[PDB]
């Protein structure tokens, strides 16, 4: 059923094409607004309104009209009834009629599952509210006017004709024109709900006729008053005749894009589930893993993933998993797994691009840049291949930041030196903060950040305003202990830094909690580089520790049971995302590693993984790691773990460790 | 300068203060905007209108009207010029006067300080958004019809009478009197925007007269349309005169509450700034620990922070840090430590009150049942007294859990018993998945999830939610390592389970992800209850074993270097910790319990308690030891740590500690 569905997408018009992507950018973004209305409610056989009106007309008559009643009696006849039998007979009817238990069709579900923002329905029914219910989403519900001021979270389900939630009342739900008519005098709020919501996202109807009622208000408002700075909105077209051609430039010239589902599938006439769910599926198939055919898509959606990153030095490859949305695993030692990827293989297809030679000139002339710029990506950060073929992966780090050499004589001539453009004067902060020269550097930051937000995409920016931060609490910690001490410090009543640069900091910082900074920035800021977020949270290393528990028995107990691990193990994992964290941290320049809790983490883990050589010492004398491990690997003291522990160890650490 | 605004606080009416709670309590949530207007402009000695109106004026005829102008002249010669002599001279004009450059003077640093989650701001001049930059909250910028729709964050500043950002030309703002004639047919969406901004939130005005047009015009909509529910506007008067006492009825009659600045301060006319900063600064010192200190407010405040957890049965003592925001610091003896506390003592003076037999009388009938529920909750946690007033402390663990203590005899009974409550249904759920029939327990909690949704205060959805994935985890596992050894695991092909509870359990959670459920909880909620927040991610289990490393190696030193111990040592206090977590997840019935990584915690924790023991056994009693701790008293193994050890070991563990 998916080849079908492969071929009708092969054989759509260039007009869908762009209608297609439009939407499936929207909902990338989370800024998708549906708008669902009794078409869906049809199909679980909800009662029609139309009976309804047979019902009034046999409670005030005996037989219905010889025939179709008018295009113009549907209206009048519960009016009627209302005012001459009253309002206790049409609650009766009301209550009769429509107190019915029915299941969810899965239309809803898929309707769902495109995980819209806000949802705006006509639908008297409480079938979409159960849907939301069972799929695990929470939204309040907004039927009255009281509940538009008590709102309860940030999307909304606006029932805009009401419910019978509070009782089967006829008050509450729009069903005669005079309530039509005193639609303004009775309802404003919730009419400027659906103004500004239409207003500010894309939305997309589904499950209503062309006429209709709804229909001609809200095209009525939208296109003809406001001026030429609106995004149209989107409707799916049902009917099983073709609408013709000229019906769709009438309809385009008044501002809604059609979606005809007759140039899409064929089949009978009755087939609503066939039509509405062929329809739904175009959208929910390609999020975007199926569709992609052609191996240009491919080097289009990989550069469009990955070239915002290119500003920063490096990004950490363990995180790199929320770089492709949970796609593949990206292990240390440098392959890939699929693990999620149901759709043609894009991450696979890259490695098949590098390894090639000829079968890339099957290419335009654009991408060529492209796909080198990606080679160079890939390179500079550590991806080698694919797992199949990953043979002999010796890897050397290189932490390529001048201060982690410690080369103090360097740092100074490059202060003192013109600057050229601002990532410059970023580099220059973080090298001042290394020389511990505390204030004139947060004057830089201060400099950078009133420089840097009229730029573009203000990485930058975001860096500046968490090392500022972190430079803020460093001050605090550090006047606190050197007044705490006082002259017992280093024999002397050393005051570091003068009244007015504490004064200035506590009159510009008691503010800004940093929590909600990420919160702050604009949309395509936290889609772009949502993978940075972590650095946000006071929280960031605690998630390895809790890797480290590995090697407490399942590598210490399990040293003690003697048995081997086949290939990857424990402990050069762990000092593998040991070297990553460190190159992390320090390429990108963040005064996170001066912190204790950094200085902790890494002591963590180094007294762990230390705790491997003593193992047994003279053990048993074994016989099967000869075979395997033979002319045994002495683990090396290298300079970069060497230094390392000089950076991150206490001298009384030296003390445990020795003794050990 | 904070005594001053205290005795200020003591002759303020209850209006005054119950608008100050409620303007602090709708700052907090970040459901309150301001509307900033031309007299902070005038502050800065940004041009005021009357000179422009005058300029207009001399340009024609031939000197300056004497006396007042009129009431209507004001609004006429302006049009008069631009529609006489030629739009290029208004626009010369303009650019004449309006290019001045002027400082910001800190009345709008204190507007921007309390967080204004909106701005919405009549004034036509680009100060305001200097003021953002230098305090770098970045803001989107809303002049004409043309960026509606095209905004690049969530936070809005609202220039509706638009700006001069496209350049210096009459029609990008709002002046002439044919402009407001024409008012709603040029700005739709900035209009509808602007109804919506005033709806849905708290409002608070400053800058305005009492007249002025565009207030009156706001006002008349609202109290001629809206019918009940709205939040009234707030407005805050800076007139130099005390205003009439039959004027604050009559706005608030017509819906508006008025907070006078005649009434809260008396300087000289010509000290504007001084009135302005006078009435912000009693909104700047939200630190709301002054906030009335009579005695109930006291069981008020700790009411409405502890009351929404009476759902669980218990709270570990190291979460209930969180509770309080910093202020102090939670033992797990029992004794409260004041950290952050800059205020009245509330937490102080309720182990005092209920010292006090005598004192208590002296409240309220109200809160005398209310004190003895928070007598119980505190007694069952066991917070037990001031570190002051610190004297024998004991701990007697109650782990109440029967599936704690392992007696499924009793178990299997309840089980199949009558259920009378959705949270005997939890506990049922709980005790099934302990037996061994998950397919039942994940049957039981597929009713559950969707029975629960009906009430409010829905912790037990959470904890469905969370333990329904943890379980579809073990699934997983499960029939990964059974069918990887197949026959020879228990001597038969035989599989327990089918594939019919596949495919609702595959399609269910390969949808849904864990990453983002408290995300998607209501504000009221996650206000509530921010302590079952680390369940959903792993860091719970493994902050508090940060102490464990810590405390290792301190012990490991201490063990070869001899040094004795006193007070609270770090070994009881390990343990202590080791119960708290044990009875809060046994408690709480969360089937994290199950994993690998609870498990090797207990092991190693233990394991240290054993080691110590084990020293204690031989360890060399000088003469201040025999003094202090004589009579050696080694750790006695009682029944709670042998159920430890015994549930959780493997042989090769417990084989290490006999030659250990």
């Amino acid at each position: 059923y998916g080849e079908k569905l492969k071929e009708v997408f092969l054989m759509l018009d260039n007009n869908v094409v762009e209608c297609i992507k439009e939407i499936t950018e929207s909902s990338r973004n989370g800024k998708l607004v549906f708008f669902v209305g009794a078409g869906v409610s049809t199909l679980s056989d909800y009662p029609q309104w139309w009976r309804l009106v047979d019902k009034y007309h046999e409670e005030l008559y005996g037989s219905p009209k010889k025939g179709n009643y008018s295009s113009d009696e549907y209206l009048r006849i519960p009016q009627i009834f209302y005012n001459v039998k009253g309002e206790m007979a049409f609650d009766g009817i009301l209550k009769d009629f429509f107190q019915v238990d029915k299941p969810t069709n899965p239309i809803h579900d898929k309707i769902l599952a495109m995980n819209p923002a806000h949802v705006i329905t006509t639908n008297y029914d409480n079938l979409i509210d159960t849907a939301c219910w069972k799929r695990g989403k929470y939204f309040s519900v907004i039927s009255a006017e009281e509940d538009v001021a008590n709102a309860t979270s940030s999307r909304y389900l606006l029932k805009v004709a009401g419910d019978f939630r509070k009782g089967f009342k006829g008050e509450n739900v729009v069903l005669k024109e005079d309530d039509y008519l005193n639609y303004d005098q009775n309802y404003p709020l919730i009419s400027n709900l659906m103004k500004t919501i239409i207003a500010t996202h894309t939305i997309v109807f589904i499950g209503y006729g062309l006429g209709d009622y709804n229909i001609n208000m809200l095209l009525n408002w939208v296109r003809k008053l406001q001026k030429d700075s609106f995004h149209k909105p989107f409707f799916i077209r049902t009917d099983p005749s073709p609408i013709e051609n000229e019906t769709l430039i009438y309809y385009e010239n008044k501002g809604l894009r059609i979606i005809d589902a007759a140039s899409l599938i064929d089949s009978n006439e009755y087939d609503y589930l066939e039509r509405y769910s062929a329809v739904m599926d175009l959208l929910i198939e390609s999020q975007e893993n199926k569709f992609i055919t052609k191996d240009d898509e491919v080097i289009d959606y990989i550069y469009g993933k990955i070239s915002p990153l290119f500003a920063l030095q490096y990004i950490r490859k363990i995180d790199l998993k929320h770089v492709f949305e949970y796609d593949y695993h990206f292990e240390v030692n440098g392959t890939v797994v699929r693990h999620k990827n149901k759709g043609f293989g894009y991450m696979e297809r890259f490695f098949e691009l590098k390894e090639s030679c000829d079968e890339r000139s099957k290419l335009s002339k654009k991408q060529y840049e492209r796909f080198n710029a990606l080679f160079n990506f890939f390179e500079k950060n550590g991806v080698i291949c694919m797992a199949k073929d990953a043979g002999t992966l010796n890897t050397s780090i290189e932490i390529n930041s001048l201060a982690y050499h410690g080369k103090y004589d360097v740092m100074k001539k490059f202060i003192e030196e013109q600057s050229v453009s601002i990532e410059d004067d970023y580099k220059k902060a973080f090298f001042l903060a290394c020389l511990g020269r505390w204030e004139e550097s947060y004057d830089l930051y201060s400099n950078i950040i009133l420089n840097s937000i009229d730029e573009s995409n203000g990485c930058v920016y975001y860096l500046s305003q968490i090392n500022r931060y972190r430079i803020y609490q460093s001050i605090t910690q550090a006047v606190t202990q050197f007044n705490g001490l006082g002259l017992l410090t280093f024999g002397r009543h050393y005051k570091p830094f003068t009244d007015e640069f504490l004064a200035r900091i506590e009159r510009e910082m008691t503010n800004f909690n940093i929590d909600d900074l990420f919160n702050g920035m604009p949309f395509e800021f936290q889609k772009k580089y949502k993978i940075l977020e972590f650095l946000s949270d006071n929280q960031f290393l605690y998630d390895d520790t809790v890797k480290l528990f590995e090697l407490t028995n399942k590598v210490r107990s399990e040293m003690s049971e003697g048995s081997y691990s086949f290939g990857m193990s424990s402990d050069i994992v762990v000092l593998l995302r040991l070297y990553d964290n460190l190159r992390f941290l320090y390429e990108n320049c963040l005064w996170s590693v001066s912190f204790h809790e950094f200085h902790q983490y890494i002591r963590n883990s180094m007294s762990l993984l230390i705790e491997k050589a003593e193992y047994e010492r003279t053990r048993d004398i074994d016989e099967l790691g000869f075979s395997f491990f033979g002319k045994k690997s002495g683990f090396f003291m290298e300079y970069y773990d060497f230094v390392n522990i000089s950076r991150h160890f206490k001298i009384d650490d030296i003390k445990n460790l020795e003794r050990s």
